[PDB]
């Protein structure tokens, strides 16, 4: 039977009654290696890379060599193919299914921020995400994440590893730290490192000032100096936070212990709302556990 594979469903290529045709085969999510060629008469066939010409153009398409990554991109799509995609208030979460609390979290940041994804395969699905099939932009996350349907996962871990390969280039962060005995030390970060921190959930503690640690055991402090990125994420270990309207954009609510709780969103518009997968709830101020907060920026440069 005459039919066409593929390794990106964007170039293709056009191919008796699959491991020894074409080796490990893929038809819309389901392992077809195992069965024989009928109703799939000219489907496009996802294969993996076995010549030169689908290695380097698997490259082009996701920016990774390693064999792996297909059979759990295609691991991951059978399920998410099965998951559902409502739309609340404007944007596509995920109807809670295998621990996807973590992941529909993310779905909402990323669509409230901006990010431009250096492998196409990751920004093709960006775009067609955001109209409302999510279902190849979830499974791509868990491949390039190297996490699995029904494993747990962190926000800021998932968020952290996109990054990573997403062009934040221009992302600069100008810090100064000074010391009551050793003197004021600036330092720059550049890219990933520009845009998120680990401590504190005030931006505006961050620009006040925060006390961190020097070689001598006298306590310094690191304000920020120069912000020069589109956004910037802060984040913490779970506590009590109370999220005012309109001095944010989402953040990140915990509940439970480590590696044991539930993820929920929390966003601000006209007023605050709660996401929780298909689920929404209004509030015109917020309190709760929140472990990360994202604030929007452009162009910030300190008084001091
Ligand atoms: C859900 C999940 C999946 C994977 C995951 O991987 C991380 C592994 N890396 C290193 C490979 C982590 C988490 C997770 O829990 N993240 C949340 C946000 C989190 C939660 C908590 C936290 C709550 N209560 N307590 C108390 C507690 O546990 N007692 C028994 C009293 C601790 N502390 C944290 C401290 C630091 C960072 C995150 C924390
Ligand atoms: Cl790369
Ligand atoms: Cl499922
Ligand atoms: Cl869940
Ligand atoms: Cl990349
Ligand atoms: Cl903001
Ligand atoms: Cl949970
Ligand atoms: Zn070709
Ligand atoms: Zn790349
Ligand atoms: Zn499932
Ligand atoms: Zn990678
Ligand atoms: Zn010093
Ligand atoms: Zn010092
Ligand atoms: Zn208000
Ligand atoms: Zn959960």
């Amino acid at each position: 039977i005459k039919v066409f594979t593929t390794v990106d469903n964007i170039n293709l290529h056009t191919q008796m009654s699959y491991g020894q045709q074409f080796g490990p085969t893929y038809l819309d999510g389901a392992d077809v290696t195992k069965i024989k060629p009928n109703s799939h008469e000219g489907k496009t066939f996802y294969v993996l890379p076995n010549d030169d010409t689908l290695r380097v153009e698997a490259f082009e398409y996701y920016h990774t060599t390693d064999p792996s990554f297909l059979g759990r991109y295609m691991s991951a799509l059978n399920h998410t193919k099965k998951w559902k995609y409502p739309q609340v208030n404007g944007l596509t979460s995920i109807k809670w299914a295998d621990n996807n609390c973590y992941l529909a979290t993310a779905l909402l940041t990323l669509q409230q921020i901006e990010l431009k994804f250096n492998p196409p395969a990751l920004q093709d699905a960006y775009y067609r995400a955001r109209a409302g099939e999510a279902a190849n932009f979830c499974a791509l996350i868990l491949a390039y994440c190297n996490k699995t349907v029904g494993e747990l996962g962190d926000v800021r871990e998932t968020m952290s590893y996109l990054f990573q390969h997403a062009n934040l280039d221009s992302c600069k962060r100008v810090l100064n730290v000074v010391c009551k005995t050793c003197g004021q030390q600036q330092t720059t970060l550049k890219g990933v490192e520009a845009v998120m921190y680990m401590g504190t959930l005030s931006y505006e503690q961050f620009k006040k000032g925060v006390q961190i640690p020097c070689t001598c055991g006298k306590q310094a402090t690191k304000y920020l100096v120069q912000q020069e990125s589109p956004f910037v994420m802060m984040s913490a270990p779970p506590a009590q936070y109370e999220l005012k309207h309109g001095t944010f954009t989402c953040a990140s609510e915990y509940t439970g212990n480590y590696q044991c709780g539930h993820y929920k969103h929390i966003t601000s518009k006209e007023t605050l709302y709660c996401i929780d997968g298909a689920l929404l709830t209004k509030s015109s101020e917020y309190k709760g556990p929140i472990t990360d907060v994202f604030y929007k920026e452009n162009s910030y440069t300190t008084t001091i």
